[PDB]
């Protein structure tokens, strides 16, 4: 079922910031809009505008991006580093700046725990907001907390977005890397279809993903098993679930822990409730049964037909 996974990949992959003129524009369209919006806010105050360094983030930066489904949204992720001290301003306050700036932008802007989200026709931009490392003691620090949140969970947390993008790019090379990237995209479309924060699956793959190839010693021509590579990876993930008592709920929930391989090394999955976590393992187990099925049991049509319960109506199914 490889040539089907390769077709699937071609259908779902979305060109990274570097190879995607039209995504740089919708990113630029929002940065240009911030600076302009920052004049309309930091003039009222009496003080001068804060200046920021933007940079690319997330899957569009790491070449692991997929095209949204219909009635889904492109997820454009930029960081912005403002020249301020982390020990002077308040994380949400600083995010408040960004929202009001983009108020008159698109369908408006919401403050999230780890970014300001802003909306538009058929996409959104998440803007992670950092304190200057120079004014802040040498550590890059992301603004954590929502308008509705306490002060315990108002933080300036040590971050390494470029470090993380780096681990993903560095994991393997050539066609072993290319297999790794195809498998992240497959599971993202699965996420998009049947909901496992894409970072979650990306961190998971960094740790657990193993290449599935057969190398012809005589012909020195290698052949990739994308199907088997996913079954092995998904099994490893399921395997790594541990039953986890919730005393509030007086019930056990299964739970997968995946530490970021860069600072702060948090469990990326830590903000999924034990409820969220069990229906994540339910779907993962459903996905894995389909992947086993496709290796032989069923013939190409019913094989592919199974996968499409998991991967969606863009998974190619041959007619029977
Ligand atoms: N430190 C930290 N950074 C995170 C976390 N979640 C997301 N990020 C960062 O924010 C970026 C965008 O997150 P997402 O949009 O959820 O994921 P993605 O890797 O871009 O993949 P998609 O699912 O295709 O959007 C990630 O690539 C990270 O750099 C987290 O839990 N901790
Ligand atoms: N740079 C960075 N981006 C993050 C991080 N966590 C999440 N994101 C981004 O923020 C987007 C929205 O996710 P969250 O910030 O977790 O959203 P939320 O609903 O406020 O979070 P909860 O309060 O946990 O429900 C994701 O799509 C990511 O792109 C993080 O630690 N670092
Ligand atoms: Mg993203
Ligand atoms: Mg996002």
């Amino acid at each position: 079922v490889q040539k089907q996974f390769r077709e699937f990949h071609d259908r779902i992959k979305l060109a990274q910031y570097d190879e995607n003129q039209t995504l740089r524009d919708e990113r630029d369209a929002v940065l240009t809009a911030v600076r302009e919006g920052l004049k309309k806010v930091f003039a009222d105050r009496g003080e001068a505008a804060p200046t920021f360094t933007p940079f690319n983030q997330g899957s569009y930066a790491m070449n692991t991006g997929v095209k949204p489904l219909e009635g889904g949204e492109y997820d454009i992720d930029v960081g912005i580093i403002l020249n301020i001290a982390k020990d002077d301003h308040d994380p949400v306050e600083v995010k408040k700046w960004i929202r009001d700036a983009l108020k008159d932008y698109g369908n408006g802007a919401e403050i999230r725990r780890s970014c300001v989200t802003v909306f538009k026709p058929g996409y959104h931009v998440d803007l992670a907001v950092y304190a200057d490392p120079e004014l802040s003691g040498g550590t890059l620090c992301i603004a954590k907390g929502k308008e509705n949140s306490g002060d315990e969970h108002r933080l300036w947390q040590i971050s390494d977005p470029q470090g993380f993008q780096d681990r993903i790019a560095s994991k393997l090379s050539g066609d072993d890397a290319a297999q790794f990237r195809r498998c992240i995209r497959y599971l993202k479309r699965w996420r998009d279809f049947r909901f496992p924060l894409g970072i979650g699956l990306t961190a998971a793959a960094y740790w657990w993903f193993q290449v599935s190839k057969r190398t012809d010693p005589v012909s020195q021509n290698v052949t990739y098993d994308d199907r088997d590579a996913l079954e092995q990876f998904v099994q490893t993930m399921l395997d790594n679930f541990h039953d986890t008592w919730d005393s509030k709920d007086q019930r056990s929930y299964p739970r997968l822990t995946v530490e970021l391989p860069v600072q702060p090394y948090n469990d990326v999955f830590e903000k999924m409730t034990g409820m969220q976590m069990e229906s994540f393992k339910s779907k993962l187990q459903a996905l894995l049964n389909a992947l086993k099925t496709a290796k032989s049991r069923l013939e190409l049509h019913d094989a592919c037909k199974a996968l499409a319960d998991h991967f969606g109506s863009e998974f190619p199914v041959p007619e029977k």
